[PDB]
């Protein structure tokens, strides 16, 4: 499992763009692509995981564990006390995978401490805990990310609103940005300030699966059935060919079987 390092505490927009292209390269499958878009691997390709180490301000760090197959966050770790690695598995990781988030985020036994996340990773959950009606009311931004790392890393007690707010900002900034070129550019365009998620960033997050299947199943660039979407103002946005939506998407979720490659 490889780990990608990015310094949040001191960055430029290129430094954010390189990180992301190292995540995409590392996560994607080596041969599959539909219409020039990289596709994520089947569950069976090894390695199964990527680690994303986030360096905040004041020597604060969080290592984010992700699955290659669908780039979701399984949980995170932070340095705790002198020599402990504290791992935090999301409530909805089960089976071997739970031993796998432990073993991979904190590779040395003797030093491990558990502090689970007592809620699942779905956005409606994370919003109830932030105590907000919609992620859209919570601002995103590099300084917001840094400052949230600093509310979580090496702190004895931290509250669910604090934790959900960290994960809303970090899943959107790392896994949503990497799947969508559109969300990456929203973050580049506002790099020096805080900004509210617009309807399209939110809509793109929630329809990725359907987008991946449409694109895979498309013949001659024509999508199987029109794909109703929402744009940055809230307006119904209806795309029909792969060329419409492909600017906005960097990685495809796995769908098996063939598709037009290039």
């Amino acid at each position: 499992v490889n780990t990608i390092i990015y310094n949040v505490g001191s960055t430029t927009i290129s430094k954010y763009a390189t990180f992301l292209n190292d995540l995409r390269n590392e996560a994607k499958d080596p041969s599959l692509k539909c219409y020039g878009i990289p596709m994520l691997p089947n569950t069976n390709t090894n390695p199964k995981y990527v680690l994303v180490e986030l360096q905040g301000s004041n020597k604060k760090t969080i290592t984010l564990m992700l699955r290659r197959n669908n780039l979701y966050v399984m949980g995170y770790s932070d340095p705790f006390e002198t020599n402990k690695c504290r791992y935090h598995i999301f409530n909805d990781i089960s089976g071997t995978e739970r031993q796998d988030v432990e073993t991979t985020l904190c590779p040395n036994a003797n030093s491990r401490v558990s502090k689970n996340i007592n809620f699942d990773s779905r956005y409606p959950t994370l919003e109830s805990k932030a105590g907000v009606k919609s992620r859209s009311q919570v601002q995103l931004g590099i300084q917001i990310l840094d400052s949230n790392i600093g509310k979580i890393s090496g702190v004895m007690s931290f509250t669910e609103k604090t934790e959900a707010e960290f994960l809303l900002v970090a899943i959107q900034m790392v896994s949503e940005a990497a799947r969508f070129k559109y969300i990456e550019n929203q973050v580049k365009t506002n790099f020096n300030r805080a900004f509210n998620p617009n309807p399209k960033v939110l809509n793109l997050q929630e329809t990725w699966g359907k987008i991946s299947t449409a694109i895979h199943d498309a013949k001659n660039g024509v999508l199987p059935k029109p794909l109703e979407l929402v744009d940055a103002s809230g307006a119904k946005w209806i795309v029909l060919r792969v060329d419409e939506i492909k600017p906005d998407v960097a990685l495809l979720n796995y769908v098996g079987g063939s598709c037009q490659t290039t």
